[PDB]
């Protein structure tokens, strides 16, 4: 509350790990579905089904011009692409199983990285 605060975590290396995080992201080899952004003139049902489009080349994006405030907000744009995939793909496709090995491969480094 005011002039009553927890002790400062230190946050000055978060732009960086979330950073290395994404690089390792971006090199997966399922990463594939997930490089860029679902081409919504492509794809039907896209445009009206995900109410909240998001790839890696957007949180780059977002990550190298300060659009994150904090790296919560970071996991929740990656997070989003995730649920998307899950939200329009069946398990049993390769981008559904794309989606479910690169989720995991997600939270298992920022486990690592952050808890």
């Amino acid at each position: 509350s005011m002039s009553v605060k927890k002790p400062k975590r230190d946050d000055s290396k978060d732009l960086a790990l979330c950073s290395m995080i994404l690089t390792e992201m971006e090199t997966h080899e399922d990463a594939w579905p997930f490089l860029l952004p679902v081409n919504l003139k492509l794809v039907p049902g896209y445009k009206k089904v995900i109410k909240k489009p998001m790839d890696f080349s957007t949180i780059r994006e977002k990550l190298s011009s300060g659009q994150y405030p904090n790296l919560e907000t970071f996991a929740l744009d990656v997070r989003l692409v995730f649920d998307n995939c899950e939200t329009f793909n069946e398990d049993d496709s390769d981008i559904g199983r794309a989606g479910h090995n690169m989720r995991k491969y997600f939270e298992k480094k920022w486990t690592d990285t952050f808890k």
